[PDB]
């Protein structure tokens, strides 16, 4: 699943302090993921905000 | 196809973030084969910076 | 040290979700050598699941 992969990649960016990169990837999840994946993405986005 | 290239572009840039140019290189090669015109152009730019 | 291992652990999870177990194993091999006890433990758990 591409959305689930991007969620992990977003977490990897967050590890490296690349917040802008993580943000853009989490936006891809919003577009690609199912409802629960969108939820997870928004959770991480808020944590950045 | 293009949705796989989007994933691989994210992966490759993660490798650049880490400083692994060689790792990025192998993946960017797959973006060149999989991605749309826009994604191929991004891959080419990144490859030239490596 | 533990920051790079944490990043690699998430990258490994990404490879697994891509169905790329071979790539995940190569990355996890690095976590085993680089990570703290907790990170190593997670790498082992991921490897045994794969």
């Amino acid at each position: 699943d591409e959305a689930a992969t991007k969620l992990d990649l977003a977490r990897a960016y967050i590890d490296m302090g690349d917040s802008e990169g993580a943000r853009d990837i989490l936006d891809e999840v919003l577009a690609e993921g199912n409802d629960s994946q969108q939820a997870e993405a928004r959770e991480l986005l808020e944590r950045l905000a």
